[PDB]
């Protein structure tokens, strides 16, 4: 009767009954574990926290990727910071306009373990590790340092494990300034912002820093299976991007299971007390 | 282990856990097991048959969406019926609408009401007054909501805040009952009930949706991140008459000073996983 629990501030806990432990490894950056749960497939755990559960991860990767993609007029060049499990790039590649996607992940072990034991990327990670993927380019490196030197991205998506905590790319206005400069015109930057209820102060702090840097900023939430849902997301745009509208026509073709492009307006649910604190 | 923990396990082996300071109570009533816990960070936790009913710190995330959308969509909710709601959260919210003239609360387990009034106390004195039949608008009745609805009618709004549809409680999600609930409604009138965990009690949701669709003039579904329950939670709405649930009276909503449900962005109240929408 094994049990996996992740505790959050104020003593809230996300728990899963698990069948067996499959793998426990230590990388130069973090502890990586893989469990076979009872009703959610395989769970990827990084330093004791849920990265994803194979039977539910689409509830995270879909709202993280598609909203931004569908709100950009021509998302040809995309940057993903993190995304070691491969889920985000998989969703990104579903968009035909994409010509090139650069993925910068600092921990190679997360990528290899995910490709061999998680397997949600469909072969994208392996094809990328050998540098044989047509559109995807993998760079084992630091995402922050990368956008300091690189530009030309229509869409920037941050999906990181946060090795040194959330602050690295959330409380850094330096970082947001570099991200905005890295975006094409028009461009869109999107990132997960943590738990709506248990990470509220941080969420609000990132929102205000982004507000001064980008041309317009937005927030949204989504019920993510595996996390202390609802989960918050933050968006920052450069130039002509109206995040309140998505090309629903293009959405129908993605075969989404969670995010509903036809009801994009419902993506913005957010407790009133929080909205009032902005 | 170093501390005390409380967990509600749902299907699929998923659990909602709370670190607690200690267990304040456990009373096996005629109908169910009632327990109260002092949590480390969410106030007092009320549980029935092991399922979370509410945490005093965050319960408005349930009672606000359960009550106000329907209340705000109705042109004039003068007479209201609540089935269940022993804790008093629902009636508290209902009484915030000045159009309300009288409310009838039908709860089957009186223990739940007494325990709530003594160890929870989120009802702002309402439960006590009704218990001694002194409330000016609220009237309490200890019985089965399923039977009361067979001989009673004349309600602008009907709020069903029962436990999960598992046992005697199950009948509050049956067609026979929906049919009578429909008949009991004025024209226009609106019915609303909690409908279970969106991701884990999906069948409860889908089953009730179809049953309600067969009975009412129009049916709607919505969800809200309820603190303490598997998140998000589903809600089903049944309408009789011209009421468009997609619209609520925003000006009236302002006077309520809500903390969770936002009537200014009523459209956001309808989030729902695409695959579940596609199963309707
Ligand atoms: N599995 C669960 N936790 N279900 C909770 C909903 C049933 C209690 N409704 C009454 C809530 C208090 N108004």
């Amino acid at each position: 009767d094994m049990e996996f629990i992740e505790w959050y501030p104020r003593g809230y806990g996300v728990a899963f009954k698990v069948k067996r432990k499959i793998l426990e490894e230590q990388s130069e950056y973090q502890k990586i574990e893989v469990y076979e749960t009872e009703g959610f497939g395989k769970l990827l755990a990084i330093d004791g926290t849920v990265q994803l559960v194979t039977e539910g991860e689409k509830s995270y990767h879909e709202p993280l990727v598609h909203p931004a993609m569908l709100a950009h007029p021509n998302p040809r060049r995309v940057l993903i910071i993190g995304g070691g499990d491969g889920g985000a790039i998989r969703e990104v590649l579903k968009h035909e306009e994409v010509e090139e996607v650069i993925m910068v992940e600092i921990d190679k072990k997360v990528i290899e373990i995910s490709a061999k034991y998680i397997g949600i990327d469909g072969g994208i990670l392996e094809k990328m590790l050998s540098d044989k993927h047509e559109k995807g380019k993998l760079i084992i490196g630091d995402g922050v340092k990368f956008i300091e030197e690189n530009s030309g991205f229509d869409v920037i998506i941050v999906d990181s494990t946060d090795p040194v905590g959330p602050a690295e790319m959330l409380f850094s206005e330096e970082f947001y300034k570099n991200a905005y400069r890295a975006l094409n015109d028009p461009g869109i930057y999107v990132t997960q912002a943590g738990s709506v209820y248990l990470f509220t102060d941080e969420f609000l702090t990132a929102y205000r820093k982004m507000r001064k840097v980008f041309d317009k900023v937005y927030y949204y939430s989504f019920p993510v299976i595996g996390y202390a849902s609802p989960w918050a997301f933050l968006v920052g745009v450069k130039g002509s991007i109206d995040f309140m509208k998505v090309d629903a026509e293009k959405g129908k073709k993605l075969g989404l299971e969670y995010y509903d492009p036809d009801k994009h307006e419902t993506l913005f649910q957010m407790p009133r007390y929080i909205v009032q604190m902005l």
